[PDB]
């Protein structure tokens, strides 16, 4: 459907966001302001939601968000003059591109396309393909754009399934290195695969990353052993992503949020990704917003040392809930 298709195009993202036009935006496409003073954009999403938040939003404010995004591009389509013909006529796929450009430049910007609005009333597609490919839209998004042309000129969903094999090919990437910079051990390709392939992938007596810990974090980590490592993928649904970490046997030692992680990798890896996502023929920053923004938390038999104090904990979760993620903890006993 077509909040699949928005989701390939947009993707996600925590904090704000400078658009493919420029403007800043937030959630899964959507545009915040025009302005371009940061703190200007502040207004849009307080308003929102009602309360006081310094430009973050939850993931399930960014589906509402959407949802509501695609039911104001419905409403403006049949406010619009020029376009509402131009709609009624189509079918399902013609009309979701329609929605996906309305969407993505406003509604009043789009009404500008005369000449191809007309084309489209009398089916021409093909014309209509080689004239919307000479437009400032095709300067912005040159991919989507020729993916949204695409599905007007063949109404059907074949542009946006190779879109979803690359988003497949990339997170696999972005996994495989994000594993690799928590991790001491060596992560082949051929074990995301394998979380691919089949939805689970187990790695058993690991050790963590210190130096990840202590740029993460940020107070001085020792030494972090892992007895057991689950992540799971929701593969049959990649596009709206769902992640599952699951750390047991933790046994973290300390001598003494998210955003600097990105933050981290984005220096690290941005280049050797680069190197790679250029090899398959900033991408890598807005994988792993929405790996990190999708992935709900579990952890069972921690040990945790501070200095030395001694924390022992049973279990612990970290999910979404109704101005942030709940981290719940349980079993917690705390001796020397
Ligand atoms: C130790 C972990 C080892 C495993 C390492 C692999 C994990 C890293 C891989 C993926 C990480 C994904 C994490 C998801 C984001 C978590 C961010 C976070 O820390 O919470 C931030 C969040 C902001 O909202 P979000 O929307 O969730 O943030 C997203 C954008 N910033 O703020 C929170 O909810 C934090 C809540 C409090 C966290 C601090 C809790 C203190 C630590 C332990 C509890 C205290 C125990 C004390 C017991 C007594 C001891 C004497």
């Amino acid at each position: 459907n077509i909040f699949e298709m928005l989701r390939i195009d947009e993707g996600l993202r925590l904090k704000i966001y400078k658009n493919t036009e420029g403007y800043y935006t937030i959630g899964i496409g959507h545009l915040l302001t025009k302005s371009p003073s940061l703190n200007a954009a502040k207004s849009e999403l307080d308003k929102a939601i009602g309360r006081n938040t310094n430009g973050v939003i939850t993931k399930d404010e960014a589906e509402k968000l959407f949802n509501q995004d695609v039911d104001a591009a419905v409403r403006g389509i049949l406010r619009n003059a020029k376009l509402k013909p131009v709609y009624d006529s189509l079918d399902a796929v013609r009309r979701a591109a329609l929605i996906n450009m309305v969407f993505q430049m406003g509604e009043t910007g789009v009404a500008g396309f005369t000449n191809s609005l007309r084309m489209l009333q009398q089916k021409r597609w093909d014309e209509a393909a080689v004239n919307l490919a000479k437009s400032r839209w095709y300067n912005q998004t040159p991919n989507r754009a020729k993916r949204v042309i695409t599905t007007f000129r063949t109404g059907t969903w074949d542009a946006y399934a190779a879109a979803r094999t690359v988003q497949r090919r990339l997170l696999a990437f972005a996994l495989r290195k994000l594993i690799g910079s928590i991790l001491l051990e060596n992560v082949q390709p051929e074990d995301i695969d394998i979380l691919f392939s089949k939805g689970v992938l187990m790695l058993s007596n690991l050790q963590l990353n210190c130096s990840f810990l202590n740029a993460v974090v940020s107070i001085n980590f020792t030494k972090g052993t892992l007895r057991r490592l689950i992540l799971r993928l929701n593969v049959t649904d990649i596009v709206n992503l769902n992640v599952e970490l699951e750390v047991n046997g933790l046994s973290l030692e300390i001598e003494l949020i998210l955003d600097n992680v990105v933050e981290y990798m984005n220096k690290t890896a941005s280049q050797d990704f680069e190197d790679e996502v250029i090899n398959e023929g900033n991408l890598l920053d807005s994988i792993l917003q929405k790996c990190l923004a999708s992935t709900s938390v579990l952890m069972q038999d921690a040990l945790v040392y501070i200095g030395r104090l001694e924390a022992k904990l049973d279990f612990m979760s970290f999910s979404s809930v109704k101005t942030s993620r709940l981290l719940n903890i349980n079993g917690i006993t705390v001796s020397m």
